[PDB]
């Protein structure tokens, strides 16, 4: 009964109610939302300043956060950059989103 | 890596250093000290023990 309020469908599955694919064929897909639901998080490691390496941090234009680190190895007179990122997309509410899919 | 010098409850000398290394993605912290303990009379010095 306290789940009632959260419905979303009509009715429960008949005994051994069929199952129809809608993927009879591999497909690419168009992909529709409302806003708010699909998302990016966006995080920064801890790589510290100070301790050995060089570090710095930039975005790119869409807004995610990006550290670059560069070590100077002195006696094979190299340095290596490493650029890193940490994100996390989700769905929050997949009801506000759909595809289109042809070819079946 | 970051150097410091501290100095213990009994004056001794304490190095911590701090090393990052980019590829693995750690800090490796390290603590150190040198010390001697010395008895240089053993005569000047005695020991009780109970219970035997």
């Amino acid at each position: 009964v306290a789940s009632r309020p959260y419905a979303n469908v009509d009715a429960k599955p008949a005994e051994s109610a069929a199952i129809t694919i809608l993927n009879k064929n591999a497909a690419p897909a168009n992909l529709f939302w409302a806003d708010g639901s699909v998302e990016l998080m966006y995080g920064k490691l801890a790589f510290p300043t100070g301790q050995g390496p060089q570090v710095m941090t930039a975005t790119t234009e869409q807004g995610a956060t990006l550290i670059m680190s560069y070590a100077f190895d002195h006696i094979k007179g190299v340095t290596t950059a490493r650029f890193t990122t940490l994100y996390g997309c989700s769905v929050l509410v997949p009801e506000y989103t759909g595809i289109v899919i042809a070819g079946q």
